[PDB]
């Protein structure tokens, strides 16, 4: 089972607690969302800390489809609006329009080029005309709550931010097996072994965010 | 120089009939714009003959970013508008807003439900509420004209399964080299030795729609 797979990690609160720890110090954590729900982890990392190798690792191992975690506030100083009206994907996951750093980027798909779009996005004090659009990294909005409002990877990258005292800004893409399916816990599990990355889930977030009382 | 590195794919109108047929086997190919443009080699494949392995080398091997090429008809019937009004993109790449597949998919990343999707709206039977949107493939607007139109890797692709008699959908995504950073011509070239594939490049496919004197 899932619980018993991820003991290894420590217990619940554990986990959080290594998750945030390893935030804080630049490196990035797997997070799993609900076994009912899409039942995938997807590599996390704090923009704040973000570099080339990071981003090349996830286009790398991942879907490559690398998105940008805001918070709703950050996403409106952007002028970045749902990219669909009427969202009628399964878990209404919400996509922003697409974006391109306007400047210092070429084609925009570089891991380079990437990370430098989403410190651009990222910065406090951005701007929407710092941002093109279309291009080829995709904001999602957090919900006010976080993963008590609503249990996805995007609340879940935010609040692992907030709780780890870093900016409130995260990238994440879903683990992808090399013959093209996603990845499962087994996989996710030994991937995190493989590059010393702590695994934890959402529910491990939601009980860990209501027993110690922590608005963000 | 480049000229003189493709020679051995052959002459312009030999690496233009030598793509065609690998796409008339199923096969893909790389496609390389101008070196003053993006100068990045794309793989492509038909979408007629897409098959899992062909997406999943796709995710592993180049930016994750899968689109899809549709003539401005197809997106149309699918009720494809662009993802964006006023695109300000470098190129002016015309995104339509994602897609996933409504039925037979779950989370819409993997490479089985990639091509799933991928299939579902290239249908020349296709109905829009046969998609949701948003999603995880990102369709694409060729220009009427092809690339007698508009220098692009889109243009290109549709262009492409036109001239080869396939069904005028296909997919592209940009090489990518394990360290984040784009493939060039001789990676490119390397890659297409390794898989077997076909390099050419736009200026070969319109110098040769010009001089076969071939409207689409
Ligand atoms: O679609 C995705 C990103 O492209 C993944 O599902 C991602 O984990 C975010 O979605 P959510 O917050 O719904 O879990
Ligand atoms: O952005 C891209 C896809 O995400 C690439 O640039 C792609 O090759 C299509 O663009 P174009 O037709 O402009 O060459």
């Amino acid at each position: 089972n899932q619980s018993s797979l991820l003991a290894e990690f420590g217990d619940p609160i554990t986990r959080v607690e290594n998750a945030l720890q390893a935030l804080r110090e630049g490196r990035g954590v797997l997070l799993l969302d609900d076994e009912d729900r899409e039942n995938e982890g997807d590599i996390i990392y704090a923009v704040e800390s973000l570099t080339t190798a990071q981003m090349a690792l996830m286009i790398r191992e991942c879907s490559g489809i690398v998105c940008l975690c805001l918070t709703e506030a950050q996403a409106d100083r952007l002028a970045l609006p749902p990219m669909v009206v009427n969202n009628n994907s399964a878990n209404q996951t919400a996509f922003t329009v697409s974006i391109e750093a306007k400047h210092g980027v070429t084609t925009g798909v570089s891991a380079q080029d990437r990370v430098t779009t989403i410190k651009t996005a990222a910065n406090p004090q951005a701007k929407p005309e710092d941002l093109a659009r279309p291009g080829h990294v995709f904001p999602l909005r957090a919900r006010a709550g976080g993963v008590l409002a609503r249990r996805g990877h995007t609340e879940g990258t935010v609040d692992l931010m907030q709780m780890a005292g870093l900016q409130p800004a995260g990238v994440l893409c879903e683990l992808t097996n090399p013959d093209g399916s996603m990845a499962k816990t087994p996989e996710i599990i030994e991937f995190g072994k493989l590059h010393n990355m702590p695994v934890l889930t959402i529910e491990d977030m939601v009980q860990y965010r209501i027993q110690f009382d922590l608005k963000l």
